[PDB]
């Protein structure tokens, strides 16, 4: 698609079997969702936001559906006000800015 | 032009009289810019993201020129770690996402 940015870049994307809605977030290098389980081991990442600093779960190789379009990355878990999809994974769907 | 994501989307931009790098961000709404004076009027405002809120001035009726294009909307300037062109600047650019 051709998303304008009247409104939140709101898509559905699809992890663990569950829908939920996120954000498509050309500002975030990092794709960072609310707590939920994921399989497998996680290791420490610090990300700084426009707050501060946070603590978060880093959960690699981790199966991901954005907009319809399947992805395969990192998702980091923890405290974020909304779902946000970073470059990392907007990179994997061929997502680009255009003006 | 188009711009992939592989990297932060950094552009110049002129505010103020002054030259300077932002970042191009659909995930936010309004743009913030590092602590730096502007003429007229403002009214504070706390803004909220990952990391907690920070407490901005709220200049409307700015003029920015975005990668040579100019816009004009609200401003926020504030403790920012970065430069950010939020969505209310970025429509008026004709900024799309697209995959
Ligand atoms: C009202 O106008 C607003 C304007 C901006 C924001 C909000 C409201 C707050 O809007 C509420 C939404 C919050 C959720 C997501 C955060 C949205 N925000 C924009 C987002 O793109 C920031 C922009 C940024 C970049 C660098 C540093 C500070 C901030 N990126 C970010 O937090 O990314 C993190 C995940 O990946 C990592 O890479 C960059 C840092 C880290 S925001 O800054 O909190
Ligand atoms: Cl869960
Ligand atoms: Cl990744
Ligand atoms: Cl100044
Ligand atoms: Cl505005
Ligand atoms: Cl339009
Ligand atoms: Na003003």
């Amino acid at each position: 698609p051709q998303i304008t940015l009247w409104k939140r870049p709101l898509v559905t994307i699809k992890i663990g079997g569950q829908l939920k809605e996120a954000l498509l977030d050309t500002g975030a290098d990092d794709t960072v969702i609310e707590e939920m389980s994921l399989p497998g081991r996680w290791k420490p990442k610090m990300i700084g936001g426009i707050g501060g600093f946070i603590k978060v779960r880093q959960y690699d190789q981790i199966i991901i559906e954005i907009a319809g379009h399947k992805a395969i990355g990192t998702v980091l878990v923890g405290p974020t006000p909304v779902n946000i999809i970073g470059r990392n994974l907007l990179t994997q769907i061929g997502a680009t800015l255009n003006f």
